[PDB]
């Protein structure tokens, strides 16, 4: 099965996945000189107010905080999108070392890591239907730079030894996603995929300028979790994020100037 190591990582998905060679894979670098600023895009719409997260999970490549998408509790709308997108989940990538762990890169720069807040397109009524189709999902792509702590990230951190190998979930209510934000929502945007299998071309990027800090305590949580399953020898989940891929026939445009 796929993953992140030497013999089942990013360069082996292909055999699984032959998209992973596809015409809008994610992610990919940003090259903030090239991008073009595109006046006519509209300012992101991000209404978190009544999310509901249900859920947090180690699922074996992330862990993951789940949210009720049976109503329009906290959607995404306007910037690049047409129409109302639901959050579904948000994960994170992380490295092993601070200079790693993103996955879109700005002129070439890495992350420490980086947030993905996942939504999907309502006008296709689920979120099965919406990746087979190639305006499905948006994805908010925020990145984390090591510096002070994200108070708003730390009820997350702390439960993070409860789900600590593939498989382990928790109850994770209340938590609300808003103090995950940067300040400024200018952002970048591009067609693209999922970045881990089935790596589905679905994906509108939308990807924020400005980072958000957390500790490096806080990161150093991160990477305490586990791939493994329980009672499988440890291997600590770090460096889960996919390299850059080609850019192929596609434009970046910029919110911002
Ligand atoms: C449909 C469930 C789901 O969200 N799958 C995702 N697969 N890759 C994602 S990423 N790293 O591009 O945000 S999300
Ligand atoms: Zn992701």
């Amino acid at each position: 099965h796929w993953g992140y190591g030497k013999h089942n990582g990013p360069e082996h998905w292909h055999k699984d996945f032959p998209i992973a060679k596809g015409e809008r894979q994610s992610p990919v670098d940003i090259d903030t000189h090239t991008a073009k600023y595109d006046p006519s895009l509209k300012p992101l719409s991000v209404s978190y107010d009544q999310a509901t997260s249900l859920r947090i999970l180690n699922n074996g490549h992330s862990f993951q905080v789940t949210f009720d998408d049976s109503q329009d509790k906290a959607v995404l709308k306007g910037g690049p999108l047409d129409g109302t997108y639901r959050l579904l989940q948000f994960h994170f990538h992380w490295g092993s070392l601070d200079g790693q762990g993103s996955e879109h890169t700005v002129d070439k720069k890495k992350y420490a890591a980086e947030l993905h807040l996942v939504h999907w397109n309502t006008k296709y009524g689920d979120v099965g239907k919406a990746v087979q189709q190639p305006d499905g999902l948006a994805v908010l792509g925020i990145f984390l730079k090591v510096g002070s702590a994200k108070p708003g990230l730390q009820k997350v951190v702390d439960v993070l030894d409860s789900i600590k190998t593939e498989g382990k979930s928790a109850d994770f209510t209340n938590f609300d996603p808003r103090g995950l934000l940067p300040e400024s929502l200018d952002y970048w945007t591009y067609p693209g995929s999922l970045t881990t299998p089935p790596l589905a071309e679905c994906v509108t990027w939308i990807v924020l300028k400005e980072p958000i800090s957390v500790s490096s305590e806080q990161v150093l949580k991160f990477r305490k979790l586990n791939f493994n399953g329980e009672g499988e020898p440890e291997e600590l989940m770090v460096d889960n994020w996919r390299p850059a891929q080609p850019l192929k026939n596609r434009q970046i445009k910029a919110s911002f100037k």
